[PDB]
């Protein structure tokens, strides 16, 4: 009816590491990989060689719409792959190695993968079910080395190449959830997705993220892109420190005081053991501020454990179908008034639905529920970088909806007056342990339930294909729960 | 073939209310009305009286796409209508009552407004031009009351409407500059655009706004949107306060420390007035934290006397064009180990380029310039809100692009290595003096216009009796405040810069 004079520009990744390389080039990339060595890079090496990645990915057939599969964890490679593959118009895969060789070539088969970029240390598994990949026709270590039958990273580099450029709503990357009964079921990004997705979720009511801040993605980078934290991180010109697989206390405080960490991100398991070893050290970390929370519900302890250490818990929510933030915990401006104890009660809340999200915890006929903080019901979602469905998955699709279009989370919630929301249980039947799920139908078809745990948070109670982390310790089911509640402490 | 699974959702302005009703709701709406008297509602309030100016303007004749027109300063009805226009798919033509009568005469019969909303002391200005008009169907002042022949704003306001969801693209506002050759041309803004532009300015780096500050926006909701403060205010959920037309500085104090305000926006010659208000009473402001200064370069002093009294300052630039912020100053973190003085220096410079936002310093061949912070060339933009041409103006739009799809700001900058702009001229010949523009050439015709540096307002026309001279011009249709301050003879005038570097000093400005 009447257009508007703006231009017609489109939003994408790339333009985060170009921006990047122009303002910031002089930040830096580190990297703490498998073995313990530290590698440094900046924004301007990472922008020259992702070019060359791009180059290089082409002369391996890697085309607009073609999915390129990363296996690996936290480190500058995958972070060049990270801009690469969206900035050659081609979609990244990001592949949790932490799972099943089966259901690692049932996702690499279904995303039909072109390529496969992974970590030397994940070789053997790797070896194990290159004989089940259907897809794959380039194998890539991401190092300067290589067996045979396999081609190095470093000689994998091409010509440095221009990004292509593509429709917003194209896709730019994907990622399959586990945590649903069945088969894993493939979420879709689009550039405009996650680029709002990084501009919504940086605001100071959420991470605050700055270019003087020095970020550290605990979270690994094939759990919905790290939470988009290497992209936001990117866009705002931080620095950043990637730990690589080794998590474990020591390795951690180590990179957070070395190297002058302000911002981080992680499970609750991994802060738990933190927590632990800062307290029996008497160590305090000299530059954390700032600690992000998220993909399982945060004790009230943890929170509570680290505002005793002058370190700021903020609590994050989502989903690998909503890439994933929807909603960040941070305390009001009139409820600061509150005292100590209700003031934790309130942070150890899921938090607050974040701009450009529709959030609504609704019954069965999607009517919202009362704003009581008592009256249970779905969380419900609607947005520009929340899913519309699952990809080549007609049955997952036509119930991931309601009938005015919200899609379903399958989490039980309470919301109140002043907007916090508190997930309180799951419709889904479901096991999370250190971040990584465990199906109870799955296992019970082979009765099976969550029982709390201190330091995983769920662990698996069966009552009489699978890998050690995922048996259960020991030995009509809305019952079984309330009755083994304090089983494991 | 190989599609994302992302859901459709349109970006839209109504949102940001909707969101600040739902989680914000108690979050108060201060303004300051024409009389002084002070008017306090709620963001939910707000929001459910936006609603009913929805359903209102629609009784008026008011669809999708049709132009609602403003006339006037910082308020909640001013506010409400920030909301319901674009909210219900209609087009919120912001408008200028400093302008001639003949301008915003022309610019209300060019955009083909059908509802005007002006506020109650510029009536006289509405009386003025309504024989002029040819569009407008109704006259809304936004009061309790009104004369015979107008309509009451809360007379206006109907039945609750539910919000209409417009593509993105679509326009949801506009405004038009007077910074240009000839008569003013008009830019028209979309829901993509404003929603984009207020989250990227938003951002720590940028103006860092959260739930927990009290914004005071003392740039006027029209100059392009107030700078789309109260759009990024009503996002984060902030408490706002709305001056009004009162920009002294005893009126702003009063709101500084009486509703505690922690950020606030404005034009140089308002922060000048302000410094010298404060240095003078030896009062300090017990609460402001962040001050945000545009519109004009903000003199290295200016800067310096806020920084002493514990205000943090930093610089945006941009224009009518731009929505308007596309470079925003903040001292970089290997920087802080700088002087004072360096420090001051670089806080005193333009700023750095913000996100979604491409920004290059290029020759007349399009080519960038040297990063030396010495080599000089023309500030030229792309992304989502810049424009792409003025509305109904075909030579105005290609004119104003390069081959390769650049918008021209006409900005002359240097720009180093570290990111920084520095605007230092300007291509277009014009005069920016507290805000507004007057047309050198337009002072020319009816011999030679320059800009001359002063002290309060930021530049001053100078020509190149004095008395004879004026009362032509204002003959012409010019204001008092657009005659030249002084005039100065010479023989011959270098046809073909100068005369601004021989009278540079000539009003002391800094
Ligand atoms: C850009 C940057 C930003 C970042 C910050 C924030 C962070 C937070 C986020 C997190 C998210 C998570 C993810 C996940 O997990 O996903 P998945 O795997 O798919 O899963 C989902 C699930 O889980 C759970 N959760 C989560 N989160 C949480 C939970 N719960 C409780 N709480 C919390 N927080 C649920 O169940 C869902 O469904
Ligand atoms: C939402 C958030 C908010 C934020 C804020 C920031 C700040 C920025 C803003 C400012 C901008 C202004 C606009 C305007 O002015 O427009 P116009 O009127 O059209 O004009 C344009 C012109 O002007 C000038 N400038 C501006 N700014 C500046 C300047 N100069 C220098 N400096 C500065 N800063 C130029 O010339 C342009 O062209
Ligand atoms: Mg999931
Ligand atoms: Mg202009």
């Amino acid at each position: 009816a009447f257009p508007s004079t703006m231009m017609d520009e489109e939003l994408n990744l790339w333009d985060f590491l170009e921006r990047a390389a122009a303002l910031f080039g002089r930040k830096e990339v580190v990297s703490r990989l498998h073995t313990g060595e530290v590698h440094r890079t900046t924004y301007a090496e990472v922008y020259q060689r992702a070019r060359r990645l791009m180059g290089g990915l082409r002369a391996l057939g890697v085309g607009v719409g073609d999915r390129v599969a990363t296996l690996g964890f936290n480190h500058f490679r995958h972070l060049e792959a990270y801009f690469a593959v969206p900035g050659m118009g081609a979609v990244l895969h990001t592949a949790n190695p932490r799972l099943s060789p089966k259901e690692i070539a049932y996702i690499l088969n279904h995303a039909e993968d072109k390529v496969l970029l992974f970590d030397p240390n994940l070789l053997p598994l790797v070896e194990a079910i290159r004989g089940e990949l259907k897809t794959v026709q380039h194998f890539v270590v991401m190092d300067e080395k290589a067996p045979e039958g396999y081609l190095a990273y470093e000689e994998a580099l091409g010509e440095e190449a221009d990004p292509v450029r593509v429709p917003e709503r194209a896709a730019c990357g994907m990622a399959y959830t586990t945590g649903t009964t069945g088969l894993p079921k493939g979420v879709v990004y689009s550039h405009r997705a996650l680029v709002l997705h990084s501009l919504a979720a940086s605001l100071v009511d959420g991470t605050a993220l700055s270019e003087k801040d020095v970020v550290l993605p605990v979270v690994p980078m094939f759990h919905v892109n790290a939470w988009c934290l290497p992209y936001a991180a990117t866009l705002v010109g931080a620095k950043q420190v990637l730990p690589g697989p080794r998590l474990d206390p020591a390795s951690l405080v180590e990179l957070f005081d070395g190297e002058g960490v302000t911002f981080t991100a992680g499970v609750p398991t991994v802060w738990l053991a933190l927590a632990d070893y800062l307290e029996s050290t008497g160590h305090r970390l000299k530059t954390l501020r700032r600690l992000v929370v998220g993909g399982s519900a945060a004790p009230r302890s943890l929170i509570a454990r680290f505002e005793r250490m002058g370190v700021e818990v903020r609590q994050g929510y989502g989903l690998t179908e909503t890439s994933p933030v929807v909603v960040q915990n941070f305390v009001k401006s009139h409820l600061e008034s509150l005292s100590e104890e209700e003031k934790l009660t309130l942070k150890a809340k899921t938090g607050l639905p974040i701009p450009l999200v529709r959030l609504r915890v609704a019954d069965e006929e999607g009517r919202p529920v009362p704003k009581d903080g008592k009256a249970l019901g779905e969380v419900q979602l609607k947005g520009p970088w929340i899913t519309g469905g699952y990809y080549g998955n007609e049955e997952a699709t036509r119930s991931a909806l309601t009938p005015d279009g919200f899609f379903r989370t399958g989490d039980i919630a309470v919301w109140d007056e002043e907007g916090y929301v508190e997930i309180k249980d799951r419709l889904k039947d479901l096991i999370k342990s250190g971040g990584e799920w465990i199906s109870s139908v799955d296992l019970e078809n082979a009765a099976v339930v969550a029982i709390p745990h201190p330091k995983w948070q769920e662990r698996p109670l069966a009552v009489v294909g699978f890998a050690k982390w995922q048996l259960p310790d020991a030995y009509l089911k809305r019952a079984l729960r309330e009755q083994y509640k304090n089983y494991y402490g």
